[PDB]
């Protein structure tokens, strides 16, 4: 019934840093709708998965432990902790929600926005919400790439401990690839590694991985391949390549393939979703509707693609200021000076540009 | 024989920094001048030490490589590590000075300064150098604290893997003493610790330190004592406390004890020193000589410590300008905008003040 400010879809790591800046900015009557629990993704991540950007509570002196969703919090704060386990960050999450006092619908499934005269309204598999605003923020962990007929994807391996010792494929050469490769080669299985790539690696992978392998332990490289097709025939799984002669491999083959936010019908109902593609305005905007917006680690530019929470989260403040100015209020000029001054307000992508000179 | 316009007094971290900075403001014409190679403090860590502070390259969305010492460069980026040797950290600082083309003279020890009509002038043990500005930069890690009769300081180890397998005493419960505690136990040592502390412990000495304990290590602390002196007789060594009787151990007692600043000559000379503590304007200037600055860890206001890169790092470009605006020189509000933009501009210390929500 009543007629929200704000409505947030999705309680994970973007949309609970909005709900809490838009708090900052005076805005309160926001409503977050989640599908599972706060921070659902993070609770499904492997057991094993740690965040590859480390946690330090730098907070006072101009940047906020990169790993926080908001200026004031870390998870090195209350958990002491660098590298953050998906079932730390899902209470993380939970912690700062529970002292921010967000208004979150858990067990929600939205399932269809659409504009009406004087707001947008939120069909749901519980009841029906009405927002002037709404930031999507769902994501794309229940939508990975699965193009073959046969593969477990990196998202729904629980623990990589449930494998037995034994030979292993990885598909897919990038920060998943290479920890499932850590975590299995670790218990003592030999791994072949196929990919599309160690020079992209994070510091925190490149040394976890090195160490086993100087230690000998048996990780191999195929590095200008791509799968076809996976099938199972003879009592063992068939990899065939577009260049080159098949490989067989006695269990079923793990993919670090990606994910794709295209997929969700949310995204597909409020954007031009072009070719894997979600098309956004300079504002994190959707072209098709007005005030609503794309929020959290889909948000590419190719000027940017957003996918870590230290950049991501720098968003937040920009939307936060263009909901005040649009809704006629005063400039929080104090509001957008801490912001600014802790490194989350990026507001001009042509200084995003990463580059080091040595 | 050159009047130069400013000498930097140290190639560690902050001397480099520093002399980095002053290029970026348009002042060129600095020579730093060092006891020993660039990094000196830094190539005699024990082998095993590693930054507590992680390296991720963040750079380039507001926030550069915590253990960086200009805007522009990483650590993490150069060497692909998180946690960085001090060896490793010495080299970042020549490549960095290399890049940059600092004007550096190695075995050079810098022995009285002292004012002169139109600059200040450098006795050493090379030659005599004059210049308008100076930046004291000379840390304190050669003037470690050792208070009693016998001890061997954490700073003067060069391995700990030298230590023989056996039973070893830690005087001092801070990041130093936890690492010496964990460096010793990871070798199958047992440890008795004594401090004034976990709580303060950084997530990385604290998850390393939990985890060779969760494996069984013999790490004890004990935590309301003072060690009053120590001695050797009768085939071992007497540890005598304020309160408490006193303790034999078979080995020479580590000390993980500080620093003093004061002790060094050149900082006697230029400040006033009251009490094992330095005393600055609120420009980190010398109270007693105009144009001398302190520069580094050793920086404390009672409102931040700055012991830590990141922190220390800010007060650069604060002192840049300063000096081009005492030069009469216009202001570079493209260069000062950068600094603010990258948590590199701590003009005012009321905003470093530290402290979560939750
Ligand atoms: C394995 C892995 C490791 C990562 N490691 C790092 C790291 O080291 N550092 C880093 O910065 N980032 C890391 N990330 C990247 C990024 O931070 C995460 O993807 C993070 O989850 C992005 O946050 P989000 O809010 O955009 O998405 P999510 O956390 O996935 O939140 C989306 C939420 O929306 C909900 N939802 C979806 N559809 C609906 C709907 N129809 N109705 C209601 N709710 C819905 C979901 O249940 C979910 O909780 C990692 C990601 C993965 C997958
Ligand atoms: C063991 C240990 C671990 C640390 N870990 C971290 C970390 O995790 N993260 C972090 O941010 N900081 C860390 N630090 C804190 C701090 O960053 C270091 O102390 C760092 O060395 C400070 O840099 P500096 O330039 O002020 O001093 P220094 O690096 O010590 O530089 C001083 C230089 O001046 C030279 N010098 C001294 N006297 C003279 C003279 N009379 N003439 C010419 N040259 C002279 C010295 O040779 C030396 O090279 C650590 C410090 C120690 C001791």
């Amino acid at each position: 019934m009543q007629h929200h400010k704000v409505a947030i879809i999705g309680a994970g790591a973007a949309g609970i840093g909005m709900a809490i800046t838009l708090k900052d900015f005076g805005i309160t009557d926001v409503i977050i709708l989640e599908k599972g629990t706060v921070g659902h993704s993070f609770k499904h991540w492997p057991k094993s998965t740690r965040t590859i950007t480390p946690s330090f509570t730098s907070n006072g002196f101009g940047m906020p432990d990169m790993n926080a969703i908001s200026m004031d919090t870390s998870p090195a704060f209350t958990f002491n902790e660098e590298h953050i386990s998906g079932e730390t960050y899902a209470e993380y999450l939970q912690v700062v929600a529970n002292h921010y006092e967000l208004n979150i619908f858990e067990n929600t499934v939205v399932t269809n926005i659409s504009a009406d005269d004087a707001y947008y309204t939120i069909a749901t598999t519980t009841e029906t919400y009405h927002a002037d605003y709404i930031f999507v923020a769902t994501g794309d962990y229940n939508f990975p790439k699965k193009p073959f007929k046969y593969g477990i994807h990196y998202s729904e391996i629980e623990d990589f401990d449930n494998f037995n010792k034994g030979q292993y494929v990885v598909i897919g050469g990038n920060e998943s690839g290479f920890d499932a490769a850590y975590q299995l080669a670790k218990n003592g299985s030999d791994i072949a590694l196929y990919t599309s790539p160690s020079v992209r690696l994070s510091p925190y992978t490149r040394q976890r991985l090195g160490n086993v392998i100087k230690q000998g332990a048996r990780i191999e490289m195929n590095v200008h391949y791509t799968v076809k097709d996976i099938d199972f025939n003879n009592g063992q799984y068939h990899i065939s390549f577009d260049s080159g002669q098949s490989v067989h491999t006695p269990h079923e083959p793990i993919l670090a393939t990606g994910f794709d936010a295209t997929k969700n019908p949310i995204v597909q109902q409020l954007f031009v979703t072009t070719n894997q593609d979600i098309k956004l305005t300079t504002h994190d905007e959707s072209t098709r509707y007005p005030n609503i917006f794309m929020i959290g680690a889909t948000v590419e530019n190719d000027n940017a693609k957003l996918c870590y929470i230290y950049k991501f989260r720098a968003r937040f403040a920009v939307l936060a200021h263009l909901l005040t100015q649009r809704e006629g209020l005063p400039a929080k000029q104090e509001v957008i000076e801490n912001y600014q001054k802790n490194q989350m307000y990026l507001d001009d992508y042509s200084c995003c540009e990463v580059s080091c000179t040595c």
